[PDB]
């Protein structure tokens, strides 16, 4: 099917961008926080809770519905075109969890980037953000670095098997959740959490 | 020579120390970078130059000269003293350069410390500091993890090897600059740096 290969963006593994390529989204994403969409945007996955504007909120992020793909799936169109109109020349890219990884991914990594084009030091926006409602740092701590197995392959190959796409969501959601728990850890913000995790730049590149 | 040997207080290496004596030494750096010496006492090193209080200032530590080590073991020995009052159970721990390390020590690397005791997440005091005269925060950018070699060990080694204390000092002081300028890297504020170099922690591990 046709509908799934796009012509206009690419989106890559992180490991593949190009100095340049990540050079762009590392300036992208830091004019995005400056942006008053970076935190705007994050409200729309918890908290602050505008799913009632009015009234008593709840969580936006539609969750233990099958549903729950395709808002997701929105959600990162939408941080991938605020990155754009932030001039990011990519799409926002994936870290592919299921690839048992040595080690993280230098881009997330990096506290701060050189940007040797422009001297200028400063912490690597994709490192973390802060959240400005609940005056705090997003943190993370995997617990578990140990992540190199099948385990993440074969919770998604299952879910992979399943004709029926309600079947396919459930197990499928269930292996969304273990980036977040597994990077999250213990901190009360930060992936973990439903509210804190759309804080955390992560965030993209795994939903990506 | 009955003189080296120390009765009241031990150093031990940085791998050595127990989960308690770290916690000693998370909270009393954490203190005492809240207390008046923490950033005075940088000050010793270099900049601001203490030297002359009053005319043109100087950095006062002796550097290229036979003084040197005594200079910088005093050095420690205040800051010990300082994480003493801070109620440091424990002498500074020494990063033990010359042997080779797989990786960076988890106590200077970890940027936050959960400290499960009191529910509190806080940076780690031993990650990094901040430079209060020149508002900024320090940096580190080792340039080579690669640190796996002889090379240290030749260089102390062949120190060792003279008798006579001041040929000694000159290839120790060398061998000693390897450490500021491998962890400082580029930054300009860090370790590679004479003025910059006393803020960041990693300076007592080492100096230890
Ligand atoms: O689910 Cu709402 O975050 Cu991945
Ligand atoms: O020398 Cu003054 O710093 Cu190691």
């Amino acid at each position: 099917q046709a509908e799934v290969t796009s012509a206009n963006r690419i989106r890559k593994n992180i490991e593949n961008l190009s100095l340049g390529e990540l050079e762009s989204l590392r300036a992208a994403f830091l004019e995005i926080e400056n942006d008053g969409t970076y935190e705007s945007i994050a409200k729309f996955h918890g908290s602050p809770g505008l799913c009632q504007l009015n009234g008593n909120p709840i969580s936006c992020c539609v969750h233990g519905m099958p549903t729950f793909p395709h808002w997701h799936r929105l959600y990162v169109v939408v941080v991938e075109n605020a990155l754009l109109k932030k001039g990011s020349s990519v799409a926002v890219p994936y870290w592919d969890w299921t690839k048992r990884i040595e080690h993280l991914p230098h881009l997330i990594s990096d506290a701060t980037y050189y940007n040797s084009r422009q001297h200028h030091y400063e912490t690597n926006p994709f490192h973390h953000g802060k959240i400005t409602h609940e005056n705090e740092i997003t943190t993370r701590d995997p617990k578990d670095s140990l992540f190199h197995s099948d385990y993440f392959y074969e919770q998604v190959l299952y879910a992979l098997e399943q004709d029926n796409f309600c079947d396919f969501e459930i197990q499928l959601e269930i292996l969304h959740n273990a980036l977040h728990s597994l990077l999250g850890g213990k901190g009360k913000y930060s992936m973990s959490n439903l509210d804190y995790a759309a804080f955390d730049p992560v965030f993209f590149l795994h939903h990506a």
